[PDB]
């Protein structure tokens, strides 16, 4: 599998995983990363929505940042100020969780530049992004005073873009060649949105959440890799979750893409490669999954789980796994009464021996 | 190792590893599980500052709740209504981050009560619990008014019970024979914290993170376990981050308790076990901070990471790793308006197969 | 998921997953561990082929002991001493490499009897599994003969009991309850077959390795469980490979088990459970394989992979994954080969270990 | 941490991981792998000995090969053709276990030439490697002789290259301007031994497994990477185990070395590095086995488990830890054995097979 290796001291080639921070970037190529694939339950094995997207042109952008998907995208080695722009879906934990993550650790990770945050308004001002980020700053008011003393506070400033969620396949960004369209989702309430990226020919779409909707089918069509959400069978929600018969089927019909609803949607989409993700991917549900869709949709399919990668060229889409370190790190007025600061222990002692030998 | 199997068709006893779910916990003993380590950055191998404590008269309590620890508690077959009351040490992201996981998560995962959270205050209102977690709520209002439409709103709430972070060793709590006592930590600005669990003859001291101070060794005497914050060496500063040497000497003496201050701290406590947290837990890291407490401390001590277990008995404290499932699961006015309902795809045709076997 | 929590202090009952050595096993209940699925090549995912059968009367059975399996054997926290008998479908590295490791581990875990082993012949002498084993100890004659010297040497020997490979589902084995009958396998040369475990009303079938074959359609009939062979795809075979297409195809029809011959066989053989095993089982290759499978078959089907675990009670077949350590320990149940000429190199190091040695005196 | 990005489009250089086969090795380089370092039982965490050697110039070297390494040395993405000399410490299974996986495996997974394999003789004729690797060769007769049907048979021998146990630091190896040399280590019989690696002015020793003495201390003097065995402490033995107090306490002194022993020879060796290896490397052992070490010995340390790698330069001996894939694959660099009566046996399964056929060959 991979390239055929040509030296012994040389690189292997077309490497058959993806190491993150060991492949160049074709100026006609997009790295799509899932950073996070699992739904509302924390679980190890899949953290909660989050897509990192690499374009030849330099740019990188975050669609979604769930709960605990930062441990995901801290294993990239990519420097904190390359990954600035952040586009929500939707208001759920489960989509914006790691905001705060991104925000706090990313500053000690050393950006130097402010955070950008598109995400939709709601029906009314309490239910969009800038209502919901300004509340997430005031939240985390302690954390940012007590940094900014001895860090300039710039890169803590988040700069939202709110956008109309009502809006029918509009342009929300439009820079350097690239551009999102959004159109509305239907979940849990109004405000969701899908996301379309072009640039260069390449069209990538973001589904976020939704029941089946009439505009995700017009506007995702002909995408290089469309994205949408794929549920767990009723089968398995009484065998999970002990939900009667009747709950259990109006889940995958009326709260919830079926894996046979996300079928038809791609059978109407055509896009060069589909991907199923929100679900549990396990050895026990992943299969009945895979069946449902192929009730409906022939073409190419993967099922998404944590770290799968794909390369879009002009001529493939190539689905790897990407193999990255557990063990992560980054690559590159006082808040203290006298009182408080009076408490110090002395150490002086304990410490002599290992603090003379490390000034020479 | 472990205990002697004594039938080919029996139960392994006293095993090992820690197998969450799988012993019964006796009255007289405590579990403490460390469900994060690891501070500053994100990391699948370490989430952030988290403890689990079950104790034998039945109340379950976590203490901090740093961002990426969701995935560790919920690998512990604990049902949602067991985990109802949080303790914060401070209010640093990496203490709190998954404080929305657990709210949004136990509720749609079947809890009954609302969270209850006991959190220092600051030098001013908007520097304290009281004041972050109402903005919490208003940054997470999309996701509270949607779930409540579908969801009785009671366990969505979250009564905040803020306590004087200046208090030296106040009851900050005391039901069911349970007390916790809080007193000041040195940590970034004033308001930081340690608690220290009083039951049934047994004492367990949670240090949040600090300087070495001096109201750690005299409220801390004597618990069954001792957890303080301790750091990788100025070395490990040098090469993981190039920190010139002035601002990594530093660093160990001013803003952070060293490995050697770690040591003479918990030589001042003489507690049954010493844990020593915070630090990134790796195989290049490790040693030398070992080395650091062993200069002034002897007793028993851990080095955490994640998923590391201690029973406390009369007879011991005991350290064990737990085992826990990676593919984890929960073990047990509308806001929509009419412009997105009108976009409900039809998909009956896609999904009358599996409808018509399925209500057969 | 699993059993609903009734108590803070308590077990969760019928747990969402396997923890080995914390659940009983009842009278009419087996346990199947899968230690191994993984094909010809090495890989931390998938051991060797390797099956641990639990019987509910306390006999347990390994089925093959192919490389790396025994690192998935030793996190069941078994004795040794349980694990002494050994069935063997080939003579496959990938089937049988991990012996020499349950030999000198197993018994350095506290083995105290032989293992005993049941292998095919093959077409002569030296083809079989009594000349294998033979000299799969004559290789590690210089681990034996130094452990051996002051030590009872008992549980370093390996009973065989060779049966003819040819014998069309004949006992190979009746002992307290428990039969097993073997037939053969088509499989890169005479010798290779398959076993059906026959207990307390249960029938449980191990594959090993197979060309679509006659025989198991018939003798796998209404298996509680019946294993089989099942291959990656053609178009897999040219992707990870670079095979021609004429070969791809010819693999998948010659030499291995296709998804969709594994689905008119297990069709045929009408078990409460089907299980395909290996196959790598990645996010690129199983949904393929499963499609492949569901031409022909509609029944329960299990795709295994390293550490699955089916329990067989009268009312389900049940698939779980076991969640084991991978820092793994043995858990304990119920002339000299020196010349002077080395042993006078032992170095002094009185100075440095006095410290420690006084300390641990006391 | 690593070296500094540059470029949004471009390779983090320096990475502070290794990604086996992302880095191109340097003319003036060796790169170390450890494929296995843990004790005597199996478990996932840690594979029995083994240690893969890159040396600038293009030559590669296995050093021991124990059950369970195999998994961990195919997730270097390292051609099977560049990996055919294996150098032997004993003939303990957790020492050469994998040398059959690696034969097999390698065959299919395409080597073109004989394994080549080093390894000491014993006290006589039935204790040395020559005799090992035959039987090993006669034990997998069965696996031989059907693969030879349809592979060419030369890449399945094993050419031995047996070296006299007894000799002081003499050249088992020189080519291409690489020299091996052995000396004695006490441990279990006669037989086992130490190697020194020397290249181009670098200098590595492999301990191997032994009880201290006065041979290493001398030979390994100076080495850029020193490896050496240490032990568990007794009071972890009592622990782990439940040995009772005086066997933990002979343990330490007589059958294995102890952390401190270990500190006592590299306070001697004063190599640029040190490496600690053979214990189970765990949360509640490794910290009292690093504070042994550190009593005697004050230079630079690893601590050793799976997938450690050590880059040596002029300049640095640099500590990372290996990335690499748990899904691991193969990277690309005579009369039949069947009898009629077995082939009579094929299945018909044209119809089940007739669909995926007809799309395959178009
Ligand atoms: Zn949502
Ligand atoms: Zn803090
Ligand atoms: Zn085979
Ligand atoms: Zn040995």
């Amino acid at each position: 599998a991979g390239g055929k290796v040509t030296s012994s001291t040389g690189i292997a080639p077309k490497r058959y995983v993806y190491y993150p921070g060991s492949e160049e970037l074709g100026p006609d190529e997009i790295r799509v990363i899932a950073c996070g694939t699992g739904m509302p339950t924390a679980r190890r094995a899949q953290a909660a929505a989050a897509w990192v997207v690499e374009l030849g042109n330099g740019d990188k952008f975050i669609v979604d940042i769930g709960s605990g998907s930062m441990a995901n995208i801290q294993s990239l080695m990519i420097p904190a100020n390359y990954l600035t722009k952040i586009f929500l879906t939707h208001l759920h934990t489960d989509h914006w969780g790691d905001l705060v993550s991104m925000w706090a650790g990313g500053w000690t990770a050393g950006r130097t530049d402010p955070l950008e945050v598109w995400g939709p308004s709601g029906s009314r001002e309490d239910m969009g992004t800038k209502y919901a980020v300004e509340h997430m700053l005031k939240a985390y008011n302690w954390d940012y005073m007590t940094r900014a003393v001895t860090i300039n506070p710039r890169p803590g400033d988040i700069n939202v873009h709110e956008f109309d969620y009502r809006a029918l396949n509009e342009v929300v960004y439009q820079e350097n060649g690239v551009t999102f369209r959004s159109w509305p989702c239907i979940h849990a309430g109004d405000g969701p949105v899908s996301f379309a990226l072009e640039w260069n020919g390449y069209k990538v779409v973001f589904g976020g959440d939704t029941a089946p909707n009439i505009w995700y089918p017009e506007y995702a069509k002909g995408a290089d890799l469309a994205i949408h959400e794929c549920w767990m069978t009723s089968d398995q929600m009484m065998t999970k979750y002990n939900q009667p018969a009747q709950l259990a089927l109006r889940i995958n019909l009326d709260f919830h893409t079926s894996a046979q609803s996300f079928g038809q949607i791609m059978n109407m989409v055509q896009p060069r490669h589909a991907v199923a993700y929100a679900f549990f991917n396990d050895d026990d549900t992943r299969y009945d999954i895979y069946t449902g869709v192929r009730e409906n949709y022939a073409g190419p399919l993967s099922m998404a789980t944590d770290m799968m990668v794909w390369n879009i060229t002009r001529d493939a889409v190539t689905e790897r796994m990407a193999v990255s370190p557990d063990h992560a790190w980054d690559v590159a007025a006082s808040e203290y009464t006298q009182y408080i600061l009076d408490g110090r222990l002395n150490v002086d002692e304990a410490n002599a021996h290992w603090k003379q030998e490390f000034m020479g």
